[PDB]
């Protein structure tokens, strides 16, 4: 009856990663100075290159030279040896005006409650009981380990890494009643980019004994557990020298690891009237409260809108067997108790606050006490 | 017992997608002349702007301002009132080579049949038996709504089309031990960008007449059926104009709209060795195989890679409950049955061909034959 | 005794100058809202692409997308079927505050009547007694020849015109005592962007009656002159699709035309504190005043600046013979007349004014009565 | 009887140089392997960014990549704590084919002594016997002082030094019959990019003893001689990040200083169709051949053309009085011994050779015995 899944995470200096950090570097720095700005701020990442591509409406003044270089920095490229520096990159600006045809169709002249959305689409929320986080430990482990990397990083004791890795998880698991049980790590991955002078051997003992045995409970490490430690063998090239960035291109590292189901929308660079962040937001919310209200151990919801239009045009609920209430008795919970529209959620979860580049590496869900992590009480 | 399930699906002329195209046009210009072309070609869109960033090794000389403009050509984009124009736009060019620590690691002085994976990552495969195309039902039909969009265009019949567009499909299923009965379609969606002389309700009425009514077949549809047509109101602007695009923003609408899982990897724009295609299209190929060989109705199949690694690290296969056999004996048929190593991948699925610009809208899977799409004969 | 001079001149269409002209809308934009914006504005030009590139440090809000697009709306690149389109190109910025090192040589804490140069380098002024304007015959009508071009296509006489062009115009002269007396037209030359429909003989039918005849006194025409009225036979494609285009690429255009001398610096994008500019128009108001007060018929003036110093390095004076005073004793005069710190020609000439894009097609001199052709009364 | 005149030079490392030497670094590359290329190169620099926006029609494969880091390499900028390094720099490529328009009209299908002119223009030569060399000394000084920056930098006698430099003479001289005599150097400015470690007293006795003295001569230095040397008193920020590039904004540097004429064409990027560069070069070895055949101290050539033609439609010599002969019948001299069609000047200065990379600083006259810098034998 066991199985096995695997997830992945990716470091702050991931180049895509940089992108969704920029892209909420820039949506932060516009929220500071007015709450309503409307963004689409797209970020491309390849050698010595910034660029920011999108649409932004807003009454910020907003540096965006200052504001993608200090994100860069605190990424910790700063020096070409690294292969990338905030100091000495290209920041280059493709930003224009929302389309004011998007503009009179979503959001002017409406009632704030009553906004449309900003786009179509479709979005997921996931939540499980196997951690306290209610996130598959596959993922929460990978994420750990790039965090554990970057501390280590920072803190000076491993001095040859740098900001780029990647990392990825296998679990074998075991099922009981559509709930999911981890019982050991079946193999972990760890790449990161490193100066040229750590040989690989010293590299390899360090990813075993200072960053994984860091991170993962023995309990789930055995001799069976398989290592690929640098698998490449060499990785002094990386950031966006050694691949190209876009924002956007993280969304299962963002989400669920590959576990519950995506919708396609990215998060980064987007305001709270763009449903792919909110709404996606709201449905973790949502998940995450039947779980810990005792409804389900595992639930993934689904939502739906149409650009325009204020109210979801479907709602989904899926709890894989692990309730005693029919999938249409908590529908019908989740109906009372939650008003997903756009206009709502952005009150429920304080979605002007320029929290945003927080949420841009290490998931979104699954940490922090973020508004959507602080399950509602239902009633019913 | 029944529930909603939505999947959206969107044109040629979304600018994501235009991405996807011309990443692909890349490819297959490099493809036709060194079939071993090392290629990760991003390719970013904005007003007036095509930018190309990521890196290619290859023996290939190739024009990409003849290509590049070319694909754009065919999409549509060929004047200045349509918001874009091949003949007039900007192409940039950021190309660089492949990392050479990269190549090192996965392919340099390798054998073909044992190159490693170009990277780490997860992949999944999905068949549903719901349609003769093994596809989910409402990203199919989401799909032949652009497609009608895109032929009423290019006949004339509806001149007033441009070539940016969005299709949203909502069903209403039930289930059946596990697999997925369509009953009835509760909710289209259609946005297209159009020009400045055509009134709203024209379109309306030609988005029902000549496009919904021509492409979902009757029986799914009915007085209760909700229809959001042109629901911005008004859509002159469009194209990168209107919204910034990027390659592998579009990976649920190239795969299966929700339904299945995603490991988050994008597919155009990358040559056979990064797994996030082969494999991912390897695993569409064992999934499809599953249903149509009738040992399953429904499957997921995930893998996964590290880079430098040719096996894959894990498969998993889940059924849904809809096999008689155990998921481990499908595991076993499986291993059985597939080496999904890239380099074994490759001559399965051909991959070296340059039919890539053709999976680049409209999905990837359940249409055209791809060799993906033609089930393995299984022993066991 | 007699000698040929040739002079050329572009239209507001040609790639250069369209730069040109961008350039100092985004310094008179800079200057509308902070008359001591410090502005060093480069524009490029290349199919569909204007890249702003440089160093402003302004308490303006400046909408470069706006700004940038509006001038080129006003060249008259507005539809794909001329080569370029301000609605649909693309529009790049990579504009950095200037150095701090810079300004705090140059400006930073400084009284303004003694700021100093903005940068080290040379300049001339010239004028000749040979035109009212004070300007060589052979520029002023290769200048006129392109503003006619303009009118013709503006009002619709000549609709095939598109805004790129180009004039030259060599003039016989013979000599008196230093001075020029211009005798005849020996060659023009037109060359102008057109549509496809028109064909050769009547453009060049046009360019000569409609054109040279309309601009060109009938007295400095004969049977000998020779025309090269669309000499390369076709000229189609244009604007910054057939050549690119850079701001400071035309320094001799909008100068002398070869007659006296050029220290290199370009004028477009840079405020009064860059000497290059404000220097080089106070050089002309010198030598225009020296012509204008009867003191010399033709004169070339020469100042220097090194960077953080207020006051010229060199001043010379040089009048061709056609002076009964010596070099010397003009000089004299020159010092006694003229402050040129560019801290105090921003005050004589007003250089804090918005009017440079009016100064950036057709020549800085010879028209308009703008500050620095309107000449000082001298006293000595 | 004295006068003051000014010229100044720049080093490898200013930014508009380093475009210069990077579109010839490209027309080299290219001509390597396509003698025939039509090359129009022009490049940008900014923070971090090479831009090459332009034409080219080859048959070569140039890696651009490579080809324009490796200049920056030869340049000196290696490192991010120079501002600038071309390991990491982004290099963005806008380069597409001729105009099919121009090719017709000047090349295809013609004989190659009978090729038209790549354009209209106007260009100038200048010889003076003032010094070996045949050029102003104030240039001559002013290039050597660079080079001997460049040289100390490069030896690490002065380590603190960065590529990014400037220099500016004024000579005080004497005139004898229409030549020049230099009596002395009256004004010096030294500007160059140097380290954070440095100050400003070291930096002033370092460039008066080891850089000024090393290269003029004492006889022209004197107790009255002004010395402005790191003038700003902090020049740290350099390069494109201090300051943006662009190709041919150092047309003056190029040529003569000041002396002489210019007629607006750059040079660097541009293959020997271009008239701008091989009549240029053509009327520089005229005049110099006039000067060392004896018929002249000093003069000035102008040459004009249309593009498509052949011919140059004026020539004309300007001897300032230095002269026995007539500049009648000097010009007469020079039509019986020279042939100035393009397709002549190719064979008779050789170029098709790729060495232009090398005429890219320290100006393309005056040194190291090119074609144009060998006096032909008149006959007369
Ligand atoms: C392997 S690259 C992707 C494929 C790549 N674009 C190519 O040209 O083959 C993807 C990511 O893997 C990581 N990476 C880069 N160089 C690597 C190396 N030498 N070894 C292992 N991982 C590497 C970085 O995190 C990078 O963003
Ligand atoms: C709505 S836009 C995305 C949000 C946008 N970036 C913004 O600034 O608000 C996403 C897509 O919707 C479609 N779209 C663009 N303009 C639209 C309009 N006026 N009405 C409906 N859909 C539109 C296009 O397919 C476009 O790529
Ligand atoms: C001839 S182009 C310069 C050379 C060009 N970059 C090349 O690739 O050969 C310079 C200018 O001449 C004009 N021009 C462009 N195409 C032309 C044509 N077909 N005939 C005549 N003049 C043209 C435009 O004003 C353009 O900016
Ligand atoms: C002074 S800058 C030109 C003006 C500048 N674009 C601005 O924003 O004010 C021109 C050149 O002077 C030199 N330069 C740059 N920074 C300097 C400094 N701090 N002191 C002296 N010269 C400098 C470099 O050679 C640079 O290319
Ligand atoms: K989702
Ligand atoms: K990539
Ligand atoms: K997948
Ligand atoms: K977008
Ligand atoms: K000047
Ligand atoms: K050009
Ligand atoms: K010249
Ligand atoms: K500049
Ligand atoms: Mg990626
Ligand atoms: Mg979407
Ligand atoms: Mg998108
Ligand atoms: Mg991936
Ligand atoms: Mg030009
Ligand atoms: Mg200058
Ligand atoms: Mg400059
Ligand atoms: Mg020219």
């Amino acid at each position: 009856g066991t199985f096995l899944f695997t997830s992945e995470s990716v470091g702050e200096g991931h180049p895509d990663k940089i992108c969704d950090q920029i892209s909420d570097a820039v949506l932060d720095a516009h929220l500071q100075q007015d709450p309503d700005a409307k963004v689409a701020c797209e970020t491309v990442a390849k050698t010595g290159m910034i660029l920011l591509a999108g649409e932004i409406t807003s009454r910020a003044a907003v540096d965006y030279q200052k504001v993608v270089r200090e994100a860069v920095k605190h990424i910790g490229y700063d020096d070409s040896s690294k292969g990338f520096d905030y100091k000495t990159c290209n920041v280059l600006v493709a930003l224009e005006q929302q389309s004011p045809d998007i503009a009179q169709g979503v959001h002017l002249d409406r009632n704030e409650e009553d906004i449309g959305a900003g786009d179509q689409g479709l979005m997921f929320g996931y939540a499980t009981d196997e951690t306290e986080e209610c996130m598959p430990l596959t993922i929460v482990l990978a994420h750990k380990l790039n965090a554990k990397l970057a501390e280590l990083r920072r803190n000076g004791t491993l001095p040859w890494l740098r900001p780029d890795s990647k990392t990825q998880v296998t679990v074998q698991y075991m099922q009981d009643r559509g709930a999911v049980l981890p019982i050991r790590v079946h193999t972990i991955v760890i790449s990161v980019q490193h100066d040229e002078e750590v040989c690989l051997d010293e590299m390899r003992d360090a990813l075993k004994e200072k960053v994984i045995k860091a991170v993962v409970p023995a309990k789930y490490l055995d001799e069976d557990t398989i290592y690929h430690l640098q698998p490449s063998g060499r990785f002094v090239i990386g950031g966006p020298q050694g691949d190209a960035g876009l924002t956007g291109r993280k969304i299962i590292v963002d989400t669920y690891g590959g576990w519950g189901a995506h919708g396609g929308g990215a998060f980064s660079g987007k305001d709270y009237t763009k449903v792919d962040r909110s709404a996606a937001y709201a449905a973790r919310w949502v998940a995450k409260s039947l779980v810990k209200g005792g409804l389900c151990r595992r639930v993934l919801v689904q939502v739906s809108y149409a650009i325009g239009v204020s109210h979801p045009l479907s709602i989904s609920i899926f709890h894989y067997g692990t309730s005693q209430k029919s999938e249409r008795e908590l529908l019908e919970i989740v109906k009372k108790n939650f008003d997903l529209r756009p206009g709502v959620i952005v009150r429920d979860l304080d979605l002007k606050k320029p929290i945003y580049q927080r949420t841009a590496a290490y998931g979104h869900f699954g940490r922090d006490s973020f508004p959507w992590e602080v399950p509602k009480k239902l009633k019913y």
